[PDB]
């Protein structure tokens, strides 16, 4: 399928950090600090909010910037269920599409049909049966949903355990009682079955939302994710190559304390 | 795949009535009235219960008589979620297992995993997403929960409605519309779409609990059911081998006024 | 159109009453003592439903005993939403269908479609909006619903002066306000200022449940009845030829005491 | 009928895009940009809202100027239910009156009897029942309510998808069901069958309200409108010639994702 | 009686338009353009309330001054139930009091007993019931609350519709079930007859508070009022005797639009 390509596209992002870019310098620092991909962003969409108003697929224009600053993968974010807003990014020729609750709802009842796109997509979810729907819907690539822009990585955290746990419990489960734990979730039951199958997402799960340092980072990695999200927050700061790489180096040396210690000390 | 045989066998019952038999005096005026199966009863469920006594799989001496007594097809029921007392009923050799809710419950949560066998299994449902997660457990053949031993329809008549609507619904959904509605069913999404494509229910559906008239039968076939049971009420009645024949001849011809004013002229 | 032929037909009713009859003795001394029709009942559903049992169509046989032991026209009861009960009815050659709540519901949602006959339907009603409802689906005729078998008047006498009242507003009410009237009332907006040019409902009304005695069956009369119909109470009785006459009587000198004083002195 | 022929000059503006224009310079911006018709307004509603103030009719002199500036159709703002400042828009001779929710209502209980009049109105909606009530008080064309000022295409897109999946439900739907179903929207039956028959409603839809980019615009076409309704928006930023036109093109070519890239590219 | 004299003074205001003035200059420009009365206003009661002031009775010699400086009738504010202001008006020989709830109530149970004045009352109402209690206890002329000091006719509407809707159900309404309507109006039985025979209200009834414009004017006429009271909004803009005149001309010429869009056009 073309689903399969899409799939084995995300997974080259394993174990790497993707960073939240508003133009070309940030866009090169992060690649040069190792970032894996690139989210492009107008602006930071808790600004357009915070002052009230609407957040939307970002300016062609200033993607197009970024896309042509840096040999990584860009991704831009399209509103949830806003179809035309992803066949703009598509023929644009970005990377990824992130389908994302950070912009403003489109369609309240309603994801886009990613399948009808030949370029993947990144969803968010709070638990298993969420991403299992994302996935059918043909997300390649899965987030936690976290918390925008407070630093605060606790919603992540709940995110991760929620998802990871309820996987380890599917491994395990009579398969006789697969099917009322498929209704309990309002999964599709064929997804949930190779979920078991595989003992994992049948997607890259990434940790998003909240993780603000090196500390927090290496803690989604610890607990069983592909890779990180980070926003802006790192360009926000001094020497943001060094906070960049600060956060590349913590994900690729997540359980190696002694490098956490060097990365972190003196960061602000 | 064994299931689509199963669906496969199931088909032969288009156009017919199944009638609740307790011994195999019943079983041959049954045959004899023109009934394209059986189904064998120790005792009625609704006499069990009204005196409060536990309702399960009948004696497989008696389901021996019946079997033999007779060349159409027998059924007869299994308690829901006793996957035991239907190892049993496929080992005796009958035809077709009905895990009912007419007996006692036996498993709250979970219903027999019904790929686990190879005769073919009808299950109760209300709605369609009843019956799509019925059929995912392997049902081949659905009908109505209907409303056991009342002698009234109206219960039936909502279940046929609500199910056939929902698939008309279906039918013309926007594609992209289909995944919230599979999610809303709790349904699995693949038989949602399949349902969608064919335009219809995958199995065989049958009309049950209520339907005591020949009018009662051929409301149901006009309604778009695929055949009807009847219970043991035809047979607490004057000339049971004439009501018998009466519903046979109403199915067959249930959209002949004339034909179901002649079976219904005189029966009481 | 065949509507207006069914309208029509009822038409001829008009002044009239009507009787329960449950077997040919009593539809001859109702034909007799001056009924405009008969209603063919195997039972009274009052009867049946006190001991717990649904009441359907009643068997044809008997029906077609009454049909032929009388001139007046023949009505006979199908379940409400039962249409395959109505197709019987109609195929016997009754003369007119009452789809009637007296019996037991078959269809919780959805009333017969009354078009698909060329025999005219009689329905109940408790208000316009109802009794609108009703003629759209095709009923010629319309009779309260009032209360079966208590031989209590109130509920018929709420029925007719919820109706005729609704009707006296509509008669004067500013055309641009008919719109949210015909929304309140859920009732089709086509009827409702067809209801208002006429003045009257675009059908016979009759009153029915609880008329037991003269001066009930002359009071419905003097609020605006076109016709009344009496349950099998006359038969239960002394000189059952007497008490018939003796509505008969009361609603064709509806508006003459002496008279109504004559035919209720001495009956119990 | 008068009626159709007020229907049928609401189908010229079929695929056109109307914009809200307070000026005459604004009003040939729109015109040579391409719009199919503009709305004359005084002022925002929004801003005379959000200052506590009432919101009516326009002054008819500012209107005028509007006429004589343009050569394309000229709409204006009538509160709900004023059918005086309607008599008066009429009088001007403009050629569409919208009854709009945006001014204040006037009316709580009744909208304008449009049959009244010889020019055609637009009616809002959040749905079919709704659609259909406008529709039989004579609305020629109907637009979406969604949400006044705020760029937010959220409410559209519920309208929209509101309207368009109910009318795919009665496309398919048993008709015997259909009396039920024009209850439960409290619309007139004749003009629910007639939908059913076209398969779409009897007037042009259009989108408005929260259409604020190209992408949205591009979005409600492929969602199934007939058209779009902007607002102000678009001329308080730069080259507003160049965001109308983007507008306009964007509808014409509202499946060409490359024309939706290229006028999208830059616009701020 | 002296209240059919009252009556009969109060009629002779009957299609004209009354208007509230703070000076003797108003005062002029009222009568000039054409005003049959004066609403003498020491301050506008709005502005009293928003200071969280009490609004009383107008000192007396400003309202003498108004007397003099017009020869058309002059009315003046008492506060409901507050018959000792009403004694003052009386004796400084105005021509009618308004017992306004529009001032601060000083009753909060009782009005003002009106038949022991000689000078005619105008008292305020929502609907038949509070007119008719109004009118028995001496009201000469009725007009709606509406709404003080909004421009927002929408109460205006509510109340005209809601008092003209029950008297023309009042019209056509069974004698038999007046008596129970008007208990439930809590009014007058013999005013409730009263209002049946003479199909309108026994008093002249107005419009009054929310009339902003000649649209709003013309409405409440075409709605069935006999005149309309304006606020001091008329003297707070521009030509204040082109706007009044304007008000005048909609109410004398309320059938005409090509009328109301002269008086409009070029009003702000």
């Amino acid at each position: 399928s073309p689903f399969s390509v899409k799939v084995g596209l995300a997974q080259m992002l394993r174990g790497g950090v993707i960073m939240d870019v508003v133009n070309a310098e940030q866009a090169r620092i992060a690649e040069e600090a190792g970032a894996c991909a690139v989210m492009a962003l107008e602006r930071v969409p808790a600004d357009i909010r915070a002052q009230g108003g609407v957040a939307r697929m970002s300016d062609p224009q200033m993607i197009k910037e970024i896309k042509q600053a840096v040999t990584i993968p860009v991704m831009a974010k399209a509103r949830i269920g806003h179809f035309v807003e992803a066949q703009i990014l598509e023929a644009i020729g970005i990377d990824y599409i992130d389908e994302s609750e950070v912009l403003t709802l489109a369609d309240e009842d309603h994801h886009i049909n990613k399948h009808n796109f030949r370029i993947p997509f990144v969803c968010g979810c709070r638990n298993l049966g969420e991403a299992l729907r994302r996935i059918r819907e043909g997300a390649a690539m899965i987030r936690t949903k976290g918390e925008a822009g407070t630093g605060n990585i606790i919603e992540a955290v709940r995110h991760v355990r929620s998802v990871n746990g309820d996987i380890r419990v599917l491994r395990n489960m009579d398969d006789d009682e697969v099917f009322t734990f498929a209704k309990k979730l309002a999964a599709p039951y064929d997804l949930v079955m190779q979920t078991k199958q595989l003992g994992r997402l049948p997607v890259v799960q990434f940790a998003a939302g909240g993780v603000a340092t090196p500390a927090d980072a290496a803690l989604m990695m610890q607990l069983g994710c592909d890779g990180v999200f980070v926003g802006s927050g790192i360009f926000k700061s001094g020497d943001p190559a060094r906070r960049a790489r600060a956060i590349v180096q913590a994900v690729t040396h997540y359980s190696d304390p002694e490098m956490l210690v060097e990365v972190s000390c003196g960061l602000g």
